[PDB]
């Protein structure tokens, strides 16, 4: 019944037993955000000397898989998620441990990808080129790079009017905008 | 008399508290929680309880029993979850697990987001203008004459939009 | 009337625990010899008790799952071809069927057949044109439309619309 | 020189039988199948042989030696297999993997699925029919009036078909 | 009591990176004299307290990104699997200070973000002209690779012609 704490109670290197798969990290990493459950470890908390085991690991009834990204964040202040981990189980772990900074960023991600699908795609831009027939072949083959043919449409077919008169063709052409 | 319980699930070991293995008291797991003299021999030398089931699927099961949510990693197949939910007898989860299966099954739809349309009208003079100026999201499908000889039309013109 | 219940497998390095009884679902399979406690494999047992098996464990999961619950559970990363080979070596006829249905299921899914279309020509005068196109039922896409004279009564326009047949 | 042999590729143990490692006698591994006096420093406490390489990619290789097939999990990089194949020197497997890599590279590059076209003809009355009764797989492209105000043709109508 | 450890004067070096043990040879870690690792390579005294109860040196970083690092060293080539986050490697490269790696790791991060290639693979366009009678023919005896686009009528009520016809062709 605690006479005093245990020889490792302040060690540099701390062993966590996050739900089964043991983790390794330096006590001081845990002192990054001083409102987290884990900040207790950082400060030698004597309430934890019954949730430590045989190896002197700290125990944690939570999911080792999801924990990683968290422990990394504490290590360098960055969000790392492999492409198969499910970000919501990262949220649930961010809350449980209580890392106010992180939780903001996870829920940023969660929107960022519910955004990522949402779009109206490729804001196409259109242009109406006009020419006579005598240069139709020309106008079509000498379009600019990237632009596509959408439609063209006659404007009067069956000889002219007088010693002058309106062009003869339109042509609408498009381009992407990625 | 320990708060903690080790589980040898198919081979790999799992750590968790007596407290988490009784959130649903009809389950198999509940007996462990209850310090049962009928699952004593099903412990190994290091103390764990032995459980002839694949663990890679037993993950999400144990998470639910912790925070009451469903957490499935993109690659893990739901169908393998369900079997473990049903083997362990955790009805509330099974409900959730079959809702995921119906959830993502119905996504085979090649049934697209319905395009709405509009039929614009303008004269020749403001046609180039009309086209280039075109508002946000609207694509161009076709235009047509109404004869280039009382206003009525000079040109008509169709255009589409997505509505997801 | 003995009950030596549990047994450890050293499949390819990574251990496995499963009950004697699980390994007696297909009595024509290699694993049935482990189940009967065969003296001819006492020298394929290491120190820790387990049975040595010179095969890939990443794929031996699905195979052992079938013998627990009689179903085919395959994660999306694991390639089914590897489940087949293991299924053959261990010799689980029932399973070798199931695994070979999966492959033909999927390796004939990647064959992408053109979508069929149904096509109709409507016909609507100028006034009621706008109305026609913007009201269209679900699925029906636009295709073309043509003036029939652009200038008595008749019909003013026609129009082709179309719809997937998935 | 027993029967069973333990490796230790990159710090994650492998188990296999002498017999699997003699398949190719011009590969590094072959020395571990004979019982080499000069690869006995590189044994550890557990008796296993030590190998400074990456055990992710080593699996496939070791598989090929057991049953002569190139099995790969979908996520893993073939380029990493190639490289581990080469190191160990299995000329058979380097060929199989350099097949796999050519087999899927330049995947995203098809010869332009050629198109064949027709030009259907009809009159006022059967118009609706011609379109509504179109052969399997042909697509609509364009239709044309021929002078709308003793019979002749009234409507000409182009149509395509993909040739996969 | 004898003399020395059947395994002290050893080529082999155990790391306990973030909690999952890695094995490698002294000769491997030394590939870049500038890196953090180069020190454990050379059995540094200012690290003899980051070793554990069984000889492996300790590193507070994430193994699941380490891998690639320890590979590049072994064989001077960048390997990452399709599911690992390329960004997370950059950090583990920058912490260890492997300069040649950090030029590669970033070049891949460009390489695939630098790949919105909706870049319209080009099309050349032509304008054909044929009468009514030989209008079915043109369309079908049309050359290899060309597609149809649109066609436009020219005056229905002298031999010349009666229809234009636009037709595309891809430029792969």
């Amino acid at each position: 019944s605690a006479l005093a704490q245990r020889p490792g109670s302040v060690s540099k290197w701390v062993r966590l037993n996050v739900g089964g798969t043991y983790f390794l990290t330096t006590r001081q990493t845990l002192c990054r955000d001083p409102k987290s459950f884990l900040y207790r470890l950082c400060q030698a908390d004597p309430d934890l000397d019954s949730d430590k085991d045989e190896t002197g690991a700290y125990l944690i009834d939570r999911d080792p898989t999801y924990f990683g990204p968290v422990l990394n964040y504490l290590r360098h202040g960055k969000l790392v998620i492999n492409k198969d981990l499910a970000e919501e189980g990262v949220l649930e772990e961010a809350e449980f441990y209580n890392i106010t900074s992180l939780i903001k960023l996870v829920k940023d991600k969660i929107r960022e990808r519910d955004s990522k699908t949402s779009q109206v795609p490729v804001k196409h831009v259109y242009r109406v080129l006009q020419c006579q027939e005598e240069e139709l072949t020309q106008m079509v083959s000498t379009m600019s790079d990237g632009w596509k043919f959408e439609q063209l449409v006659s404007i009067g077919s069956s000889y002219n009017y007088g010693n002058e008169d309106q062009a003869e063709f339109l042509c609408v052409v498009s381009k992407e905008l990625h």
